[PDB]
């Protein structure tokens, strides 16, 4: 894989460069899920007093020639290399390595070994041993209530804009509804490790039954298709709620979902 | 309108309640766009001493009985009243009233008069006057570049996950692409006030030609429809880039977009 050649380059350069004190890899190549379709991604920890003006544009070209480079909404440098591999490099002071513990909340981190690329001081390895084995419990009453409330809110907003004739906006809301629904399916089927990344591995991780029901909640930009998708979204959540009620005390009841259902033809 | 009755109750209670110093309304009922499909929304500014313990659930019930209340991801109290009207209420200390001037970054502020629901001290009116008539100018090289780079980033990521067979994830990414594409159309057509709310009034605000093109970038959860939508997504952005390049210096060139296009079948 071209990706692995680039990863090796990153390891090489982060070790040899005096400006870089640590490098943490994350993503699929640290979880046995890397393939030819994957990107590569790192936190690059820099000498504190040279962090502001660090020439990351030049450093990234030293990794490999690139076609495009910009800073995304998360402050991460994103590169499209000339071989079309995407790379995400988050550059920050070594003094901000204390961000790492909060990563335990992002998902299941069974192993940390592939994450350790370079570690000048030993501090990176120490932070990683704090998150190694991290596994958020997603199967909570709190989560079930938030998702059902969040869905009801978004569904009602969506059906309203649809009734107005704001079709494109109802489609946008439907995609937000869909993310929430995936999280509900993962709750109902007790396979919720891929939580924030709810669509990762979906074809491998959920029942055909609910996959097909989810597919029915999708639509192109079309009034009739949107109405069908919105209706099927509600029906699916009604199924999920009647399953989840057995496990949690829910504030969104079948009655409340029934009122939303009736509203479609109002 | 049920909405107007509820706004009236909010006006009534915010005035009379000694714990509430000011109430600012926003959204479509302050922008000449309110209708039967609208929600209602307010910032409620509380006397500083009681902000910490204020029982919002109790107060919102006084506005009208509700079927559902929860805090969304923005910390907004979101309510579905028992007549199925949606309400969004942001409770803050009076001392945070100075967040108001930053609202000018969100878009055009046509009517600060309709925004003033209650103002004990005259303070709210003063902050609102600072934003009246204001709008960002979205027509910039910085915006053209970010959107084209962000689109290219998300598109290449999305086509990779589609090729992988992660269809549900490619759909999720497609919806993110779609929002970037609406902002790009708004730049090209120079109708960019509805920027963060890019799909608001979309059917009324962009040309029939670009609406039709945008509609072809949409898909249901289906391999063939997804490949069609991803191609049409890039082709639309290629059209838009050819216009934008005349106005701004752009990092994303036609040649780069063509590399991405050829990548679909590689
Ligand atoms: N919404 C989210 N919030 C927080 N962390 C997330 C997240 N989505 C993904 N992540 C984390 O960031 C890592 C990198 O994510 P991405 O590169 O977007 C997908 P990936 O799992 O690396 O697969 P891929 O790049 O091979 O397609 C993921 O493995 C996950 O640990
Ligand atoms: N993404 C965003 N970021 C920041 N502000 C936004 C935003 N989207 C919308 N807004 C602002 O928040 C106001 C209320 O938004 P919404 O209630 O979601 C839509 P609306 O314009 O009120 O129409 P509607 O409620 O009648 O359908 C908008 O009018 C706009 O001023
Ligand atoms: C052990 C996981 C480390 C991850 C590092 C950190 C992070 O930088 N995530 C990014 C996150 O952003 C998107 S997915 C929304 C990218 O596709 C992904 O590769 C990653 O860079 C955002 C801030 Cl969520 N995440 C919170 C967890
Ligand atoms: C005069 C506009 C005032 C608005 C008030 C403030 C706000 O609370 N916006 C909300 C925003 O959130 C979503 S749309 C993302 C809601 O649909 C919308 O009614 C509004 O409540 C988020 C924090 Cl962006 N926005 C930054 C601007
Ligand atoms: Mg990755
Ligand atoms: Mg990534
Ligand atoms: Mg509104
Ligand atoms: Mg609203
Ligand atoms: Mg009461």
């Amino acid at each position: 894989l071209k990706q692995k050649e680039l990863i090796a380059n990153v390891k090489n350069l982060t070790e040899s460069d005096e400006r870089i004190t640590a490098c943490m890899m994350y993503g699929s190549f640290t979880k046995g899920e890397g393939d030819q379709y994957s990107d590569i991604e790192f936190y690059i920890f820099l000498k504190h007093s040279i962090t502001s003006n660090f020439d990351s544009s030049n450093w990234l070209f030293d990794v490999a020639p690139y076609l495009m480079l910009y800073k995304n909404e998360y402050g991460t440098e994103v590169v499209i290399f000339d071989n079309l591999i995407r790379g995400e490099f988050h550059f920050l002071s070594e003094k901000d390595m204390n961000i790492i513990p909060s990563f335990k909340d992002s998902g299941y981190i069974p192993d940390t070994k592939a994450m350790l690329i370079y570690d000048e001081t030993g501090q990176l390895e120490n932070y990683l041993s704090e998150i190694s084995g991290a596994r958020p419990n997603r199967l909570t009453e709190e989560n079930a209530n938030f998702l059902l409330c969040n869905f009801s809110n978004l569904w009602l907003m969506g059906i309203n804009v649809l009734k107005r004739g704001e079709y494109a906006r109802s489609l946008e809301l439907l995609s937000q509804l869909q993310k929430n629904t995936l999280q509900l399916i993962r709750m109902a089927e007790k396979n919720a490790d891929n939580w924030l990344n709810m669509s990762k591995n979906l074809e491998k991780e959920i029942s055909l039954e609910n996959y097909k029901k989810f597919a029915k909640t999708t639509a192109r930009l079309d009034k009739v298709e949107l109405f069908e998708a919105y209706k099927n979204s509600l029906l699916l959540v009604m199924d999920l709620q009647s399953h989840l009620i057995e496990q949690y005390n829910l504030k969104v009841t079948h009655d409340i979902l029934e009122r939303l259902l009736n509203y479609i033809s109002e």
